[PDB]
């Protein structure tokens, strides 16, 4: 009753509307059970959807030999390969507790590489630019991959990240966000997969007229031009929000690039195989 | 403002249908591939900038819609005129 003077509030607590009890801050972040979430995780599981169909589709013609010009063995890693990128869209969305922010990155990165990589190689006429004929392109490929998964470890090791728990925006508010310690490596990382998207890239600007597999080498292009697009877009989208939308536009760029992978490079074979124009495929 | 936006995205949509049905004409007359990337161009920038538009309310949520617009229509001019621009001065035909 008589207080000669307030007491100030304890951490992760804020005092009432009156100033009389003291109640905790908010634990702010993307969940689920949210009008941005749900339609979020909605178009995550719709692309898995998609993306097993596809692979489902692949494996019922696989004796066709439509798909059989463009080593079809090495279209289920890149299907698997799309179904991780997929997923690694749903670290983002959950709670950022320890494991999460240590892995939300690096599982989009080596998915993404297994992807890009996968589509590089996947190239019969650089196949051929004594231990080839029983596995040439798997081995080529995971070196590729290798080289990402050892950078992840040196970030994993060295600088772990963190589940940082910063209160300095909102006063009364707590945001749950994810700190990776050294940025440095992140670079690198980042600056890896699009040196070697752009190779990909290279690659398939020199072959857009050759109609290999029904033009496959221009919608190479395609996909990786809608894939720098959407990464090129995402730098002023991200250095723009603060708070519980920041590791919603993220996630909207990694399911941008897999939906441009995934559709612009599979549709066509599918939409050849299945549709009415069934009896188009051919040797 | 809401329906405004949903307009101009249905005529988007709509744009995205003819470069599609438009696919088969010879090369001059075909802009399927420049039309389909100028709309995909202004959704995804539209798109990505969804959580800066509902976040941020301060100076930065009109620079958004400012950085938002000069690449949308940007990328819209880029993706129509440009090739047609390079194929007639540079590699005259
Ligand atoms: C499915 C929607 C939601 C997104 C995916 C993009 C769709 C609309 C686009 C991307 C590339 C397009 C393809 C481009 C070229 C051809 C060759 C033609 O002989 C048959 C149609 C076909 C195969 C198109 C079908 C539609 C297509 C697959
Ligand atoms: C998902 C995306 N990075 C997410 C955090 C972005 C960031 C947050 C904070 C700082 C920085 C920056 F400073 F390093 F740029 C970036 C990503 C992950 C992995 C591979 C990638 C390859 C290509 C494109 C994107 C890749
Ligand atoms: C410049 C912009 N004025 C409000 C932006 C709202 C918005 C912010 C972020 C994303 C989106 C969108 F993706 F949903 F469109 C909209 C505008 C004015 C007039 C017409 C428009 C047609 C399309 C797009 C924007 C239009
Ligand atoms: C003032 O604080 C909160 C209002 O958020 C209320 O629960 C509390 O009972 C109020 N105390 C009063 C009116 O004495």
């Amino acid at each position: 009753t008589d207080a000669s003077a307030c007491n100030k509030c304890p951490d992760d607590f804020w005092s009432n509307e009156n100033h009389t009890s003291c109640i905790a801050k908010e634990i702010e972040f993307l969940s689920w059970t949210e009008p941005f979430g749900i339609a979020l995780t909605l178009f995550a599981v719709l692309g898995i959807f998609l993306t097993a169909f596809v692979l489902g589709v692949f494996i019922k013609f696989r004796n066709t030999p439509i798909v059989k010009a463009t080593n079809r063995e090495l279209s289920y890693l890149l299907l698997f390969s799309l179904l991780c990128c997929f997923s690694s869209s749903l670290f983002f969305i959950g709670e950022p507790q320890d494991w999460t922010c240590r892995l939300r990155q690096p599982a989009f990165g080596i998915s993404f590489v297994l992807c890009i990589s996968c589509i590089l190689v996947k190239t019969n006429r650089v196949l051929l630019v004594k231990w080839w004929g029983l596995n040439l392109q798997f081995l080529l490929v995971f070196l590729c991959t290798f080289m990402q998964i050892v950078i992840c470890v040196i970030w994993l090791y060295t600088a772990p990240p963190s589940s940082y728990r910063n209160q300095e925006l909102e006063d009364e508010i707590i945001f749950i966000t994810c700190h990776e310690g050294s940025l440095m490596a992140l670079g690198f990382l980042i600056g890896y997969t699009c040196l070697l998207a752009a190779i990909c890239f290279f690659f398939a600007f020199k072959s857009r007229k050759l109609p290999e597999n029904f033009n496959e080498a221009k919608f190479i292009t395609f996909s990786m031009l809608i894939f720098f697009i959407v990464w090129i877009s995402f730098i002023p989208a991200y250095a723009s929000t603060y708070g519980k939308f920041v590791s919603a536009v993220e996630v909207i760029a990694i399911l941008a690039a897999s939906f441009g992978l995934l559709a612009c490079i599979f549709f066509n074979k599918i939409y050849i195989i299945l549709f009415k124009p069934s009896r188009n495929t051919i040797e």
